[PDB]
Formats: structure tokens, C-alpha cells, sequence
């Protein structure tokens, strides 16, 4: 019993992580086999980062000129390329802890483990979900760029963020580790405002799954709704559309607890409506959205 | 810019934890150096669990009864003893992954991190506090017992908590690393109900500390206050009182913003008083008691 904001265990991505100097410019990389990736801004002074030609910058910089630190060994650059946002630093040692791993490019309300480091050095982890307005809201210093979001299915890590930039409202942007930027963002000092940071719905009605689970039944009504209905009061309250593909992935929490997922809307409906009155649910006076209906059967079930 | 309830990254303490087995009883085990610690209540059935004689139940048990499997490679037990509430397994293999490491016995307030683990082998991380009634709202399903709390300083863990007893409230108790546990609970299945939850009243103002930090200020007001004032309404709200020592603990959060610790105790004095109003403070709805004046100098800082 209790349901908490859970990270991923961190380790095999302590393993991967190095320090990435460009001139006075140092970050985090992320090492895996004989390639180290980090943020192409590496290779900008601040001055640079307010109109920054990336290709123009990368003339300059030769292999020698991007210094490696693993630990507090050095790694010899072989090869550097510039793929979208990120570079691809090529060393001459494939690292001996990287685990099974994949890049993968997460949908806005996915949610993902963040390990917030420093000069190659590990501070923190922590759970984020990528925000409907494809922004993060992470926790990230100077020098944190090139920290990474990531999942870890058994043995299996999948990398689906890495960190670029914080927007002037204190909200973060980032790439998937091909260095595309999630949303429109750009890696440049200049004028970004998000969207609308709307309420992933089904990760709400996750969450509620959870708390029935947990044993806080308070807010179960003995109203249902339909789809449409339960929309129209969704978007009133700035909540992404619920679907029938979102029904479906709720389906499991359903046959568990054995309340209709349109019965779980319907009591959602209430709390928007009514709201809290003062009540918690999991010890939160908000309705929660950073978990999947994924992360609710893994953390009920006890998934390793 | 951003707070996040943030975990020390797991990975040294992934690197410790086994599987023990005793007759049907499978948990988990912490391996340092060559002994292996686990709750004593691996020797229990459940019907033992309902009035257990540890010291009777342990005669009828030998090395050999114990299974420790790290990965999927069984130690050798070659040694065991009860002490207080788990017992140490001696087996014939130094931990090659042992950290720097140290026992230390936390007090109410304070928090650390929990490496959920089922079958000897991780499957999140969380942060918690010790609650002031000697529970943590953890997140803990069957097997997970023997998973461990700890803090790092740079490179040393000092393990703090293993995790033993689900209370019917659906709350947590267990031990220290020598065996005793936090508050006045058991390893018997009987009635251990928990005294008053308190909020951590110094840590509350420290998280608003961090608001102020991360840009989020509505909540400051024109008042101040004493201690004496502060804490007859602290009492009123099932708040911790207030000490000098919790006031020189606040100093340095106090410099960085410029705002007096009696200043902040006003403001939250406030807000016990009017509540939120619908407001946030950092995405949260009600005050945040989980994080200490050390992480959120920590996190506000970057410690790595």
C-alpha cells in the first residue's frame, strides 16, 4: 500500500553519464558504446546562445577541442558530427557499463525518469512527464544540459529525453536523443512561450485508479457519464479530450477494481466541478497527471 | 528554476541488494561487505507473524537455510545472528560493488531515499521522510520488505532505514541498520495504531524557501511573528513547534533570499489561517513537509 512519484532505479544510467567540455562551456554527455551525446550548445559561449549558426560554430572545433571526462579519466575523440540538436562524439573506448539500450521519441503525457547531473556527476533523480505543450517541468541548474530522461523496461533503458534549455517562465525543453526537439523550442536565448499546459486525463483517471487501490474511495460518486459529456466539461477545464484509445489503455485498472472507466470520468466530472473541498487523494490536494496508467499497474504490481 | 521531489540516484545501493529465502519467506537483503542484512522476520510463516518467538523460531533454522541469491548467483552462508529486529548473514564473498557506507539512526523530519526492491532486484526510487510519529508513506507491496532508506554525501550511503511493517492504516515501520525500529512498533501482525501525523513544520518553511527561489512569491505578506506566537498556532494546526535550532538551521536559506525566518513563519501562519485559495506553491496544493532545509540547499545548489 502507498502510491508515490517513483523514479526508475538510476544506476544504469549513472554508468553512461560523462563530462562534455567545449572551450569554457561544460555540460553533461551521455555515453553509450564508443559515442557520447550532448547538447550542440556545448560549443556556445552564452553570447553565442542569443543568435547561435550551429554550423558556423562547428567549423572551428576540432576533435581535440571537446574534452571527455568519464569519472576522472579523459576519453579520446576520434570523430565529431552534429546530428539536429545534439553532438555525436566518437571515442576510441566503447563504455564498459552501457546497458541495453534505445532512443525513443515519447508522446506528450508519457511520463519518464530524469537523472539531474553536474559536470558528469549524478545530484538527483526524479519523475517528469512530458507537459501537452511538449515542455517539462523538471528541476535543472546552470550545467545540467545533457542530463536525460529515460524508461527502463527489466534490462532494457530507453532514452526519450535529453535536456537543452529553460524557457523565461522556468519550464524546460529538450531533444530525444536523435536531437529533435520535443515541441517547437529551439536552442537559441531568444522569446519561447509554451502553450497551454493542459491536464493529461487519462493519467488523472490513472491516478484515481491508484488511489481506489490505496484505499482512498472518498471522491467515488454514483454517477457515470459519457465520452462526449465528460469532454465537454474536459475542455472547460483546460483537460486533454479523453478517447476510446484512452479507455482502452485504462481497461486493466477497470477489471481490477471493477469500476467502469465512463464511472471513473463521471466521479473526475465531480471533482472538477465541486473541486477538493479541503479532502486529499494519495496526500495530494490536486488531481495528479505525471502517471501513466502504465506507472499505476507497475508500482500496484511491483514490476522489477 | 524548478523543485521536484527529487531521490539520491540508486545506483550504489542497486549494487547491494540480494534475494533471501527462508522455507517460503522471500525479501530482501542489503550486502555490505561480507554480511548480508535483512529483516528477522524471514524466518516467519504468516501464521508466525501473529505472535512470533524469534529467538525459538531462529533455533530450528541453520546457515544452510538461508538462501542469498545477488543476480542470479547464490552466496555461501557461512555465518548468522539476530541482532535487535534483522538479522546479518555472513557470507564467504566481499560485496565487490560495497560503497562507502555508514549506520546512522535519522530523526523525525528527516528525509531520505527508498529503493523499492522485490526479489532482491530494484524496482523504484522515492523520497520520504521519517514521519513524527516514527512512520514513512511509503510505497511497499509483498516482498518488498528489507528494501533500505539512505542518504549520500558525495560518495558515502549512510543507510538509515530497511523497510519491515505495513500497518493496517496502510502506513510503514521498520529499522535502523542495527535492528531497532523507528517509534514503538513491532514485527508482530497486532494492533500498532500510529499517534498524530504532524506537519514538519521547519521543513515546510524551507520549501517555501525554495518557492521563493524557483520565482513563486504570491504568499509572502507584510506580517512577522515570534516563536511563541508561531507555535500556538503551529499547535492549533498539528504543526511541530518551532525551535531556535530550527531557526539556525533556516540561516542560510534566510541570506540567500532576504527573507527573515520569523518573516516566512508569518507568512505560513497566514496560510494555515486562509488556506490557498486555490493557489499552488511549486504545483502543490497543500505545504510540502518532505524536504529539509539540507535538500533544498541541495537541490537549489546542485550538489552532486
Amino acid at each position: 500500500s502507498g502510491f508515490r512519484k517513483m523514479a526508475f532505479p538510476s544506476g544504469k544510467v549513472e554508468g553512461c553519464m560523462v563530462q562534455v567540455t567545449c572551450g569554457t562551456t561544460t555540460l553533461n554527455g551521455l555515453w553509450l558504446d564508443d559515442v557520447v551525446y550532448c547538447p550542440r550548445h556545448v560549443i556556445c559561449t552564452s553570447e553565442d546562445m542569443l543568435n547561435p549558426n550551429y554550423e558556423d560554430l562547428l567549423i572551428r572545433k576540432s576533435n581535440h577541442n571537446f574534452l571527455v571526462q568519464a569519472g576522472n579519466v579523459q576519453l579520446r575523440v576520434i570523430g565529431h558530427s552534429m546530428q539536429n540538436c545534439v553532438l555525436k562524439l566518437k571515442v576510441d573506448t566503447a563504455n564498459p557499463k552501457t546497458p541495453k539500450y534505445k532512443f525513443v521519441r515519447i508522446q506528450p503525457g508519457q511520463t519518464f525518469s530524469v537523472l539531474a547531473c553536474y559536470n558528469g556527476s549524478p545530484s538527483g533523480v526524479y519523475q517528469c512527464a512530458m507537459r501537452p505543450n511538449f515542455t517539462i517541468k523538471g528541476s535543472f541548474l546552470n550545467g545540467s544540459c545533457g542530463s536525460v530522461g529515460f524508461n527502463i523496461d527489466y534490462d532494457c533503458v530507453s532514452f526519450c529525453y535529453m535536456h537543452h534549455m529553460e524557457l523565461p517562465t522556468g519550464v524546460h525543453a529538450g531533444t530525444d536523443l536523435e536531437g529533435n526537439f520535443y515541441g517547437p523550442f529551439v536552442d537559441r536565448q531568444t522569446a519561447q512561450a509554451a502553450g497551454t499546459d493542459t491536464t493529461i486525463t487519462v493519467n488523472v483517471l490513472a491516478w484515481l485508479y491508484a488511489a481506489v487501490i490505496n484505499g482512498d474511495r472518498w471522491f467515488l460518486n454514483r454517477f457515470t457519464t459519457t465520452l462526449n459529456d465528460f469532454n465537454l466539461v474536459a475542455m472547460k477545464y483546460n483537460y486533454e479530450p479523453l478517447t476510446q484509445d484512452h479507455v482502452d489503455i485504462l481497461g486493466p485498472l477497470s477489471a481490477q477494481t471493477g469500476i467502469a472507466v465512463l464511472d471513473m470520468c463521471a466521479s473526475l466530472k465531480e471533482l472538477l466541478q465541486n473541486g477538493m473541498n479541503g479532502r486529499t487523494i494519495l496526500g495530494s490536494a490536486l488531481l495528479e497527471d505525471e502517471f501513466t496508467p502504465f506507472d499505476v499497474v507497475r508500482q500496484c504490481s511491483g514490476v522489477t
